[PDB]
């Protein structure tokens, strides 16, 4: 029942901590690991993890295109990166590229901890310092119009099939079903579309 979390990353040391970090929350886990894109792009679509953590400094700077393509398949999760640096270009860029959120490797154990852990186990909306950023770049189930609402208000997918009655595989598959079908590409972004619009 522990939610789960991938780690895509070339960078030993940062990894060494992350799962130290992790250890010290029962209620979230390390699912799998990857240092090559590739694999981890393979990982991310077989297993489906709650969080997806990426860490765009990899070698071959090829960080953003490992990020185009985990955006090509069908994943219902969040996917966080490790921002090259804190520059608002830098940041906005990897949310424009379809990430959740961004995370600094100079941030403080106990700040990192708790970011990880929101994440994937937790609500998490974006602030409305970024919202425009995305709102600048922009046939539904009852039961998807239901997950649709609870996403728009930051509830991961544990707290959503607890709150509908449904098993939490159906909800992973009602969400990359309804995200690749309304041409969106992560849950900030069909949260943003959804507030956008005023749906609800
Ligand atoms: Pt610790
Ligand atoms: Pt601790
Ligand atoms: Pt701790
Ligand atoms: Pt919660
Ligand atoms: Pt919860």
């Amino acid at each position: 029942e522990p939610a789960t979390i991938l780690l895509i990353d070339d960078h030993p040391m940062l990894r060494t901590g992350v799962k130290q970090l992790i250890s010290m929350a029962p209620d979230i886990t390390v699912v799998g690991e990857a240092s090559n894109g590739e694999q981890g792009i393979e990982l991310a679509e077989s297993l489906d993890p709650d969080l997806i953590l990426l860490d765009l400094n990899m070698p071959g700077m090829n960080g953003l295109e490992t990020l185009d393509k985990l955006r090509e398949k069908s994943l219902s999760g969040r996917i966080v990166v490790f921002s090259v640096s804190n520059h608002e270009e830098d940041v906005v860029t990897a949310l424009k590229r379809g990430a959740d959120g961004y995370l600094l490797k100079d941030m403080e154990p106990e700040d990192l901890l708790k970011a990880l852990h929101q994440a994937a186990a937790g609500e998490m909306v974006l602030s409305e310092a970024l919202t425009p950023v995305l709102a600048a770049s922009l046939q539904l189930t009852p039961r998807e119009r239901d997950i649709l609402k609870l996403i728009a208000q930051g509830l991961p997918n544990k707290m959503i099939a607890r709150r509908l009655d449904i098993t939490e595989s159906t909800v992973k598959v009602h969400v990359k079903h309804m995200l690749k079908k309304m041409k969106l590409k992560s849950r900030v972004e069909a949260a943003v579309w959804v507030h956008q619009e005023r749906i609800f």
